[PDB]
């Protein structure tokens, strides 16, 4: 196979604070052009076959269907007088929402998204029940877009209502307790397309209030910031449903603004812009509403608390030099989330060395009452509200699909018991072993990393290791269950390894801030030192190492291949960011500037320019050295991270590095149709994806298959 001829527009010179930089494939930024679509068809025209010629691709796909064909369950959660839970019988495209009148009664289907699209590309995204639990609202995203459409249903007898709301994106959903309507966000009718294939930027998001039974055209706009195109304010009601807490965001940082409105002070209902009272009118800290008792509101904050803590604010006595610390910041443990339950019970879930821990405190004083026992892993689900008298929480780990626990908090002795549990026949945990080491980075900083391998393997660098990482946006990559990665471990004798490099939140905002802006390069160094570790201690070798990542992840893997291509022999970047110069001009990109910086700033341009994947591709100077096999994966409806990044990055690779004679390794790309950034991808498509990713690896590193 030969790489297709791509037209280079050498006249595309733009001036960044003096420096002149060329973008000969800037024409790839037009999704609807004939040239772009020819480029796309042409690339998939050489990748599809390639991927299909590997026989393992069928062995993998077959083992995937089987092993992934197990009952996936969500936590039961009570709304009103009925119970609810999502459930997938095994290989169903999208999870279904079942309902029951009693934890012991038979349960029926309440919402089956599977009947709205022959191929599972229409998916539920976001949902909100009325306070009474008698009305349901849900948004559905087509083809993977972020764009959503909210419909309404009457819980009793599952009735469809004529209500429909369009042009919704990154919106909240809050029902007033009077059950009259719902708060939501929508954008201004922009010229062009609005289905997820466009790249137009998103600004001027407003807060509107839909009154059930009316046309969207009659909705009440409740808040807008016309002087600030980027601010995005979500709303929600206090537990007593008297206050509306509006959280104003600008960028992806864990900081917001807290404005409130005493519903009981509105001259006569919600008739327009609200009389917002500006409590926290600055972006210096995160304020997360937990619950409130009267005017006393309790919020999870990080204000002078890198690891987060708890505070009480009386709205009558707002002055900061008065807030009362309920639960002080833990010197080393990070406070992930807090939930109020059974009125005065508080459930906090900490992150102790990238491991979740579940405790239970007293809202009144904050004293610790109980510790819920969990193995090493992650708590992935929870269900317990102020009015509930019971909790439900899901536990997952590298080797455990999941365990749902239950707990009746009305009992004197708080003893929790297994509610639901599920094992994946075909796999035997006792055969694998999880270890967590701490390796040092280029600067001394000890970085954590988990490693799953079979028991008994001899460290002689003879195994193919899959190294994963993300690094950024305060996201913490904790222990999860991936059948698709285990198969790799047992059917290709591979070594799984996940690194928690700086930029993430595993260690408060100081871990987040140590891998962003002027220190972004700290994650690439952090993630490189991980390959060097696995390789040094004989887990694997350079030619048999694979590094995956997507979104912020994919940028990481793409930059590490550009900086140290001699370290890995395979790279798989999914829907990643590649153009660090023009990234902020698309869809919601402007919100990422808080982690990367802005090419618009003479000072930010210098950090970016040095690592921007698309602008640092180079032919290795050493004779015996070449680029690792690379597979970029992206879809046409990814409006989160528009395809132009990968599209442009691939044209560049095949040209600069691809066309030389010493480069035997492949530089392929695969553009999926009817799929977006990742969320909501139907099962079928999911399976198909991993089969490629791993087939590619097998053909590239020449890996045999182990029955
Ligand atoms: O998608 C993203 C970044 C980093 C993230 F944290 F993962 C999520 N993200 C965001 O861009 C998230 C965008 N986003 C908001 O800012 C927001 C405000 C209120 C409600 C809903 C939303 C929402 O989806 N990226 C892809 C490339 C790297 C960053």
């Amino acid at each position: 196979f030969q790489y297709p001829d791509v037209y280079r527009d050498e006249t595309a010179i733009q001036d960044y604070h003096g420096h002149k930089v060329c973008d000969p494939y800037a024409w790839l930024e037009d999704p609807d052009s004939e040239q772009t679509k020819a480029f796309v068809e042409a690339q998939n025209k050489i990748t599809v076959p390639f991927l299909e010629q590997c026989p393992i691709r069928g062995l993998y796909k077959e083992r995937m269907t089987e092993l992934y064909d197990y009952p996936k369950y969500s936590c039961h959660f009570k709304k009103g007088k009925r119970y609810f839970y999502f459930y997938n019988t095994g290989l169903q495209n999208q999870r279904v929402l079942y309902v029951q009148d009693s934890l012991e009664g038979e349960a029926r289907v309440f919402l089956d998204p599977n009947i709205l699209s022959d191929d599972g590309t229409v998916a539920l995204r976001g949902y909100a029940f009325s306070e009474d639990g008698e009305y349901f609202a849900y948004g559905l995203s087509a083809s993977g877009s972020d764009w959503v459409t909210i419909k309404f249903m009457k819980v009793d007898g599952a009735k469809e209502l004529p209500d429909v709301l369009e042009r919704v994106k990154f919106s909240c959903m809050a029902w007033t307790h009077d059950g009259k309507g719902m708060f939501y966000n929508a954008y201004p009718q922009q010229d062009g397309k609005s289905d997820g294939t466009e790249t137009s930027t998103n600004l001027h998001q407003k807060l509107y209030y839909h009154v059930l039974g009316t046309d969207q055209s009659e909705d009440i706009l409740c808040a807008e910031f016309p002087d600030e195109p980027k601010w995005m304010g979500g709303a929600e009601l206090s537990d007593d449903g008297r206050y509306v807490l509006l959280s104003i965001r600008e960028g992806c940082d864990p900081v917001n603004r807290l404005w409130y409105c005493d519903l009981q002070q509105e001259s006569n209902g919600i008739t327009g812009i609200l009389k917002w009272v500006k409590l926290i009118d600055n972006f210096e800290g995160e304020y997360d509403y937990v619950t409130n008792e009267g005017t006393v509101f309790t919020f999870k904050t990080n204000r002078h608390s890198p690891n987060y803590r708890l505070i009480n604010i009386d709205f009558t006595d707002p002055e900061e030099s008065k807030w009362k610390v309920l639960v002080p910041e833990h010197e080393k443990d990070v406070l992930e989330w807090v939930a109020c339950v059974r009125s005065n019970f508080l459930v906090l879930c900490y992150l102790h060395d990238v491991k979740n821990t579940l405790q239970l405190h007293d809202l009144a004083t904050g004293a610790l009452l109980k510790i819920f026992p969990l193995e090493v892993g992650s708590v992935v689900g929870y269900s317990g509200q102020k009015k509930d008298t019971e909790i439900f929480y899901q536990f997952t780990s590298f080797l455990s699909p999941g365990i749902i626990y239950h707990c009746d908090l009305t009992k004197e002795e708080l003893e929790p018991r297994v509610f639901r549990e599920v094992t994946v026949k075909g796999i035997d945990a006792s055969d694998y072993q999880t270890v967590q080491i701490f390796y040092p980075s280029k600067d001394g900083t000890k970085i954590p990393m988990f490693i799953v391998h079979k028991k008994g393997i001899k460290l002689d660098g003879s195994h193919p290791a899959f190294l994963y990482g993300y690094g950024g946006f305060n996201i913490s990559i904790t222990p999860n269950y991936s059948v698709s990665r285990l198969i790799f471990v047992r059917h290709m004798g591979g070594v799984l390894a996940v690194a928690n490099i700086r930029g993430g939140g595993e260690y408060g905002e100081t871990w987040h801030k140590g891998g962003i802006l002027a220190n972004k390069q700290n994650c690439f160094d952090d993630f490189q030192c991980a390959a060097e570790y696995l390789i040094k201690e004989g887990y694997t070798s350079p030619k048999r190492l694979t590094i995956n990542g997507g979104s912020n992840g994919g940028l990481l893997v793409a930059t590490c291949a550009n900086q140290r291509p001699d370290l890995f022999g395979c790279v798989i970047a999914q829907v990643g960011v590649m153009d660090m110069l023009k990234f902020h001009k698309y869809t919601i990109g402007h919100a990422w500037t808080t982690d990367y910086g802005c090419s618009d700033s003479k000072q930010h341009f210098e950090w970016l320019i040095k690592y921007s994947p698309l602008h640092n591709v180079k032919l290795p100077e050493a004779d015996d050295i070449q680029y690792p096999s690379m597979l970029l994966l992206t879809a046409d409806h990814d409006d989160r991270v528009v395809p132009l990044h990968s599209l442009k990055f691939i044209a560049t690779l095949q040209y600069i590095v691809g066309r030389s004679r010493k480069q035997n390794n492949p530089l392929l790309i695969h553009v999926d149709t009817k799929a977006g950034h990742g969320a909501g991808k139907p099962t079928a498509k999911v399976i198909e994806e991993v089969s490629d990713m791993f087939a590619f690896i097998a053909r590239c590193l020449n890996i045999d298959w182990i029955p």
